[PDB]
């Protein structure tokens, strides 16, 4: 916002989506006049916000606190000799690429 900020995911970012078990998906908050109607339409409760899940490509309303920051230089759990090959995959690259495209966009409010 403006002077003391620093807390709640805000749309446009890049984090972590928890699914079950040790695997996971990365997935970014969208904003809800970013998304369909058909998403929209999803009833919620409070703090719950639309979210893109990579590699699949579908939106989704869930929870603060249960995602994580993605980083860029470190990883260290999904990258370094893999012969997986799967929609995951897919999903770490449009993640990234996400990532370095929203840092990589023209200046507009923030």
């Amino acid at each position: 916002g403006s002077s003391g900020s620093s807390g709640k995911l805000h749309y446009k970012q890049i984090v972590w989506v928890k699914l079950g078990n040790y695997r996971w998906w990365p997935a970014e908050i969208c904003n809800p006049r970013s998304v369909p109607l058909n998403i929209q339409g999803l009833k919620h409760d409070l703090g719950d916000f639309p979210v893109f899940f990579f590699g699949s490509h579908d939106y989704y309303w869930v929870h603060q606190g249960r995602v994580f920051p993605y980083v860029e230089g470190d990883k260290s759990f999904a990258e370094g000799q893999t012969s997986i090959n799967k929609t995951f995959k897919k999903a770490l690259e449009e993640a990234a690429k996400r990532f370095q495209e929203l840092k990589a966009s023209g200046p507009s409010s923030g």
